[PDB]
């Protein structure tokens, strides 16, 4: 019943649409590790939207098609906590995370206070998201190409040495 | 007239009250040239880029914010600086002086190229192609596809003088900020 002119029609293409993704993880875990919480915390949310997109236009003839399956005993789980999970996923659902996405890139004033990213996002929330953005990529693409295999031994190194 | 009727006219409820809520922009700007350096340095030029964009249109936005008569109530639609869909709140740009650091490092040619896309609004769309991903005519084109490495180079000495050129002696603080930036316009040149 939904269609997009984004609609994958080769497997070079994911292909392609998966290093993307990889780039922009590599990306935002060297902005986290340079204290760039909020900057990176925008290119997260970036990756989930990118690998929600991504998932969908498989099929496809917010839009956040990437819930990363959450099992107890799971790298996730036992990173972030189901403190931090449970709100992750509220937000996504209300599609909070456009408004917070809003806030790590651009400067506003609201109800005449001046919000900047330094002020808005933690090193947590940050750290959070990027391991659930992570996450996102790894259950909705990784195992689609024998490529998605090789690129998430790339992520899974990122993901391990964020979480310890 | 570059910005300038924009602020005679057109209101936001993006104003600008007070020195140390300048600072904080400069200081937000400071941190996204260093992230778009840092990006450009990894190889990660689609991504720089994409940040370099938005340092124009967050040095404009501040620049003409701080002027702009206030109306809190107006919407965000109704609203050039709060809204990145308005090509108008780029339009503050490098004062354009031949034999200036940028003429002498990037050339005279590709600087209209920028102003052109500046004011036909393909910055906007050059924005687009540097995060995303998209599909035209059946083609999957991809962020590191529609980028040059010379192209990511190019936008951040400019985004950076765009700083330098319409914030730096508004304050003391925007000097100390100044000296930081001009190493790494110096940096990306040589």
């Amino acid at each position: 019943t939904k269609e997009s002119k984004f609609s994958l029609k080769s497997t070079d293409d994911l292909n392609k649409c998966i290093d993307h993704i990889s780039v922009l993880i590599k990306d935002a875990y060297l902005l986290y590790t340079n204290e760039s919480f909020a900057t990176s915390t925008f290119i997260s949310i970036t990756i989930i939207e990118e690998v929600g997109k991504t998932h969908i236009g498989m099929f496809i003839s917010h839009a956040f098609g990437s819930l990363p399956t959450i099992k107890m005993g799971g790298r996730l789980n036992k990173a972030i906590g189901d403190e931090m999970i449970d709100k992750i996923v509220e937000d996504a659902e209300t599609g909070e995370l456009i408004s917070i996405r809003e806030s790590s890139l651009y400067a506003d004033i609201i109800d005449d206070i001046l919000e900047v990213p330094s002020e808005k996002i933690s090193k947590e929330q940050s750290r959070a998201l990027l391991l659930y953005a992570i996450e996102c990529f790894d259950d909705s693409l990784v195992g689609y190409t024998h490529h998605s295999f090789e690129v998430s031994e790339t992520t899974d190194e990122l993901f391990e040495k964020l979480a310890n």
